[PDB]
């Protein structure tokens, strides 16, 4: 059975409009969106669809590109490290649930050579 997904507005949390924030959503989130390796990521994983019951057994800080999309969309963050933070946790969730020699970890690992080479471009 899946939780509820992240959450993508919170009032009360201080929110905050930068540049580099801008560019994370305009040019590193977008780009990375339109990867081949992108769909497993544009949502939360489905613990019951993929029959990966235990995965939510395992990964206690879920994280995915849509609900980053979202946040973003939204101005959930304070900053950029908030968000490249979200990123981080996508990428080392996967690696940790998943096997070294997997299809998903290799999607991942491009994704996050891309992410990388992105953000060292942060304005
Ligand atoms: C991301 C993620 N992190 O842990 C798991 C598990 C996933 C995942 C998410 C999906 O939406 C689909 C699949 C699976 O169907 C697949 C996808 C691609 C290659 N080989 C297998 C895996």
């Amino acid at each position: 059975m899946n939780p509820p997904p992240p959450e993508t507005s919170n009032p009360n949390k201080p929110k905050r409009q930068t540049n580099q924030l801008q560019y994370l959503l305009r040019v590193v989130l977008k780009t990375l969106w339109k990867h081949q390796f992108a769909w497993p990521f544009q949502q939360p994983v489905d613990a019951v669809k993929l029959n990966c019951p235990d995965y939510y057994k395992i990964i206690k800080t879920p994280m995915d590109m849509g609900t980053i999309k979202k946040r973003l969309e939204n101005n959930y963050y304070w900053n950029a490290q908030e968000c490249i933070q979200d990123f981080n946790t996508m990428f080392t969730n996967c690696y940790i649930y998943n096997k070294p020699g997997d299809d998903i970890v290799l999607m991942a690992e491009a994704l996050e050579k891309l992410f990388l080479q992105k953000i060292n471009e942060l304005p």
